[PDB]
């Protein structure tokens, strides 16, 4: 177990998150994506951190590239998820687009 290995930097990225080093984590689940754009588990996660931010555009962003990955790569699972998370993050900031 490295922390350069998807799962356990995500893992770690979730313990950032806990020691509220959540800019750390921000940068590890935004890596995941751009490395592995794959790996379904970091875009929920990423989108959940950017909500918190108030950068609800960006986990929209983050959401539908999820989706994607997660309907051919993933499974119902996380497709559902995403769809989900996105949806609620819609009526956040109540300004969202039309993608």
């Amino acid at each position: 177990e490295d922390p350069e290995d998807p799962f356990t930097r995500y893992a770690l990225a979730q313990e950032h998150l806990k020691h509220d080093n959540a800019s750390r984590a921000l940068a590890l689940f935004e890596e995941l994506v751009e490395t592995d754009p794959d790996y379904v588990g970091t875009y929920y996660h990423l989108g959940k951190l950017y909500e918190r931010l108030d950068r609800t555009d960006d986990a929209i962003d983050t959401y539908a590239q999820g989706i994607e990955v997660a309907r051919e790569e993933g499974t119902q699972k996380d497709l559902s998820e995403l769809q989900d998370a996105k949806l609620k993050a819609e009526g956040l900031e109540h300004h969202h687009h039309h993608h």
